[PDB]
């Protein structure tokens, strides 16, 4: 008997993805994650913890 | 005698239009004067004034 999740993961095209989503190709899962990087917090180098 | 402009209008892709840049080939017009038309206020008929 093992165990783990007992539904799906939601996926939202809510705020600027869908400004992004119209007029272009896409939008971006995890947008908030991608703005953390280049305007946010800047030049840190990946690391994997 | 005429009067008129005395210097340039300036176009910066500071903000989130740097944010599509890196990723896609494009970036907007002053972004948040298209992000009024589509999420703020949707469909608000084009209008001349």
């Amino acid at each position: 008997a093992m165990s783990g999740p007992a539904a799906y993961a939601s996926y939202v095209v809510r705020g600027a993805n869908l400004v992004t989503a119209v007029s272009y190709g896409r939008a971006m899962r995890n947008f908030e994650q991608f703005m953390a990087r280049i305007v946010d917090h800047p030049n840190a180098l990946p690391s994997v913890e």
